[PDB]
């Protein structure tokens, strides 16, 4: 295991684990909790912190920014990343047009109280904006020192390749990373497609929702000590998914996986996370945590890593029976 | 109907209707009226506001800028555009030379009290300036964050193509839009030529003078409630056009069109404007208004849109008998 | 005659006559005189004012800058140009290296109290600096808004072409003008070589020393009312040239030319200057003046222009017997 | 001999001798000593001063910066250079990634109290960073005015060529110089490889450790008046090298060289340094000095230069018996 690795083939070194701020900062948890969670993460070697202009309507960014100024950590020791797409109710306040990328990132930076982010991501694809406009815009903010690199999220392999094509044709800067969902019940893209882009154009993979929003911790049957999101304001969809006919099917397999965990001497959450890092293809996994206990338990997945043999992996595949092909 | 659409093939989303500031702001109407007209427009979904360094010798821009700071609307919810060409009596204070484009836009920005405009247009072609110099200059102000995009106005298809040629040869930024005159008595360019540029190089069309400066409202025989421009200082030309042998010919056809309007249950102005939006090729129509009544009547053209059948259109063509070919 | 014309094929319009500041501003004449000379020039339509970082060790630039702020003329109505090369006694304070072009122009701008000059010239060729470095540097200051265009001076046709080559190969900005010496006794370059560059690469010609530092006014035998430079501090070389065996030869021909002048009803200085403007190839002639009388007499050459027939020109050639071939 | 020469084929003129700041400024010597050493160097024509973000943890840069502001020397008369690579204990605080090059140089500039350095070097190769990212980053800081040129150090010929390749393929700025070790016991690279890069891609050579950290002054057997570094904190390696079986072998040859020195009428240090400048291929030699006596003795090597005949050189080769092939 390598705690720090390159994000894709770029020169940006990130910790294999990062702390995100979705649903948490400026929302579910208190600012005191947030400051505690980031300090723990930072003091434990994590240098990657992800946020977005849409999270808690900018509040997540403000909190994140406040913790950074309050703690006084050197900017050069942090790797801050934020996503852009949804930045307001006005028509021109969403998308990947040059206008919103400039205005959006500028706004996030003000809220974050930072001159620049290390990586600015397109939170998702934009059907209404030509790839050229977007790539120039991304290239622009980087040349303006508002960001060091840029990445994509929820983009198809072809779309990412199109970005690369545009960059090479007009001599702009290619994307260095894709933020994809990755957990035992969402594997195809990261396991089959992303490696392809890594070898062809050096694009790295930063994954999110290691526990499927908490579903994989088993907290909805055999879970670890924490709070509940499925029962949070506006997450009726999450509750539905969990209570769905299939929600029960996966919740059943977790029981079998829970076994392997005990057998390995770690919690289910730790198994699931270390599982995401088995991939050499995954540069870093973004953690989600509402309390210090969950965070440290998760950060413990690092230890579960060496004890993950090929047969243990194959055994996992059989239980999940969804290995990508 | 789509209220918001892309300006050409760019990522900039504009309202199908915009409010201009020619003859009005800083001139014909009072600042109080102006603030009232823009607020109405803004509150009704219009995000496109056009001006020019030449309008009322910069006063139009100042008023526009004052309304924006006074109202406090978010910059990211507005799409401001201004034209450059005539910026002073000095020899070097006019044209499309790098010198005037930089100095001109910089001046408009100061008067507008804005860091940048969304689109900066060349108010007209410049015979004395090489296309390369102009395109570099436009590309320059965009890279300097003084503007997000640039467009042309009163340029020929070939000239616009030449701009595009220059941009692709030296890797500069192509124009995204052409501001052309468009109303029932001026159709050829927008109906026949502009679509060609849209498909070939993604150039969009933003039209102006939907009512031919007021002539199409019939206010010079069967017009709507408002004031008179043809009788304004320096518009002797407009009065002449209206009193011309042909001025009477078109004023005659309006009578026939006025019929269709009543039949449709809308005013002549509404018919004429909704007529301009029938085109999928027209990204947005710039309105001209000296009072709140005219503005709301015009903004009503949106409703007249669905009730505009092909036969109604063909019937219009027969009355006008000028359909482009 | 066209009072204003394009500098080369660029979009920058200049007056056929400009006022320079060599030997004069911050040196030979008083600041009061300078302010008077520029005001006269400006009020008479001249918008071109040339200076250099070397002139009076920067004082010329300071004076020029002071007159501009004091008079309050709009920056957009002026065309300021300065040359760079000799900017200090330190090794790295001279040349056309990126370092000196940046530092040199930045210094001139501070002394001039201006954000930018319209044209920055290389005062002369640099053997110790690669053309690429120089062209990038020039391109750089233009993109940084420190200058609008750049030109060369005392460069050979080949050198200018090499600059153009570099610009097109790396997509940098080509030079738009060459500042060459031009008067009845220095003709070859401007009459034979410069036109070639104008047609091939649009390079314009801005000429200097219309009177050969005063020698052509005949003030050293049959001259106009003024002061003496040949007898100034450090111009022993000028005195020598005038007293040279050839100095007498040319001083003899002036006598014959003086005749043609009277015959035309103008002074010798006016003849000589209007002679420089007969060329369509000369965009502008930089005047040198130590007092208001000389300036207005010179500015009068404009009138002598129409009365300059082909036979009068041919008659001049015979007297000079140095027509270029 | 030419006291000032071009650094490689660039336009940057440097003194054949420069003063470095490794081990000295902010460390071994006092700030008073430092100010004295730089003043001597400056007053003697040296305009080249090298430092690094790693030297004395930034203190070297601070001292250097303080001397510069205190003395008030014109920025345009100095050639400041610093190296980037090791800038902190955090993972992302080292390397040649865009992130560290920007943050690192920005930090050095703050400590140096300067807007820019003349040349920013990569202190060494980075295996974890793609050449493209590095060259863009270097090109970026130059375009941002944080540096005038950039160079490499401890890079292989191939690596330097790869940088050049990247620059020409994406139209970025190539490196102008390589900082290589060079003294009588380290010759291969500077004598055989560097000339190759100079002719092929104009890369110049700036050498360091003319005395092999002091070993060549003979101060460890027959040395000049000064202090001892081999016995300094953390230089156990240097002491070891000197006491090594080979340390004695070279220390033996010095005895023979010491002879030639007396015969030439100069000190061993002077011989060794002037030896480094015999090369037309070496643009400049960076001196190391802990006191004014060493500095002036070294600066004296300039005089030893003319008295260095081919036979004297050949005689040196025989004693060293390591001439490159
Ligand atoms: N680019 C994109 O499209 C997206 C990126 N992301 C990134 O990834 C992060 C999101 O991960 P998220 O998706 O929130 O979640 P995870 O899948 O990592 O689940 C974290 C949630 O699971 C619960 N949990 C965590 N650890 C434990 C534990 N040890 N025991 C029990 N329960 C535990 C908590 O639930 P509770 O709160 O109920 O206590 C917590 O909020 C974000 O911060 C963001 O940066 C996320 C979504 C989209
Ligand atoms: N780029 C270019 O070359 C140009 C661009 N434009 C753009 O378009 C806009 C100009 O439109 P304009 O050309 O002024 O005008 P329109 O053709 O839209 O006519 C508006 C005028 O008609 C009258 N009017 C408007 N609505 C009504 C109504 N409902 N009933 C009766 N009369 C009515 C008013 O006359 P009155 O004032 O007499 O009451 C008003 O000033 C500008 O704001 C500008 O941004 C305009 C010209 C050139
Ligand atoms: N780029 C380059 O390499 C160079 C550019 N230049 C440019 O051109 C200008 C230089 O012109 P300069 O070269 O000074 O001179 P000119 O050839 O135009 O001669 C001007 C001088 O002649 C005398 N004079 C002018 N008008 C009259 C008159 N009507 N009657 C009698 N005597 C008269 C004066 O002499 P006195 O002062 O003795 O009274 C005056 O200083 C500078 O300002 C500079 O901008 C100049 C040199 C090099
Ligand atoms: N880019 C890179 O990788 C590197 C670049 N460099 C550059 O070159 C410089 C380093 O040179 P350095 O490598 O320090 O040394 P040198 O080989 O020039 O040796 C200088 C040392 O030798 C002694 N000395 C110097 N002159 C005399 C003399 N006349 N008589 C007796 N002893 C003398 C002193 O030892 P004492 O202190 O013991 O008195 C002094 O510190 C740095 O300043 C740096 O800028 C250096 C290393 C790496």
């Amino acid at each position: 295991l390598q705690f720090y690795r390159n994000l894709g083939k770029s020169g940006l070194r990130v910790s294999c684990l990062g702390l995100g701020t979705w649903v948490t900062f400026g929302g579910q948890i208190t600012d005191e909790m947030a400051e505690h969670l980031m300090t723990l993460a930072y003091d434990n070697g994590i240098n990657l912190f992800d946020t977005a202009e849409v999270y808690a309507a900018g509040k997540a960014e403000v909190v994140l920014g406040n913790i950074i100024k309050k703690k006084g950590w050197r900017r050069s020791s942090l790797v801050i990343t934020t996503k852009i797409f949804w930045g307001g109710k006005a028509e021109t306040e969403r998308g990947l047009s040059r206008k919103h990328i400039i205005e959006g990132l500028k706004a996030s930076l003000e809220r974050l109280q930072l001159e620049y982010v290390d990586v600015v991501f397109a939170n998702r694809p934009d059907p209404n904006t030509p790839m050229e406009e977007t790539v120039r815009a991304m290239t622009h903010v980087i040349n303006q020192g508002m960001a060091m690199y840029w990445g994509t999220s929820r983009w198809s392999s072809m779309e990412i390749m199109e970005a690369y094509s545009v960059a090479r044709q007009f001599n702009l800067i290619p994307p260095i990373c894709e933020q994809a969902e990755y957990h035992m019940f969402q594997r195809e893209k990261v396991e089959v497609q992303l490696p392809e882009l890594f070898h062809k154009i050096g694009v790295g993979a930063m994954t999110w929702s290691p526990l499927a929003c908490g579903i994989v911790s088993g907290k909805y049957d055999s879970g670890i000590p924490p709070y509940s999101r499925a029962s949070l304001k506006g997450y009726q969809w999450l509750k539905d998914k969990i209570l769905s006919e299939e929600g029960r099917r996966q919740q059943a397999k977790l029981k079998e996986l829970q076994a392997i965990a005990e057998r390995l001497g770690c919690t289910l959450p730790q198994l699931a996370i270390a599982w995401c890092l088995r991939n050499e293809g995954v540069s870093s996994v973004l953690l989600g945590a509402s309390n210090a206990e969950q965070l440290m338990e998760n950060i413990g997945a690092i230890q579960v890593l060496p004890k993950l043999s090929s047969s243990i992996v194959h055994e996992i595949d059989s239980i999940l029976g969804n290995k990508p092909y």
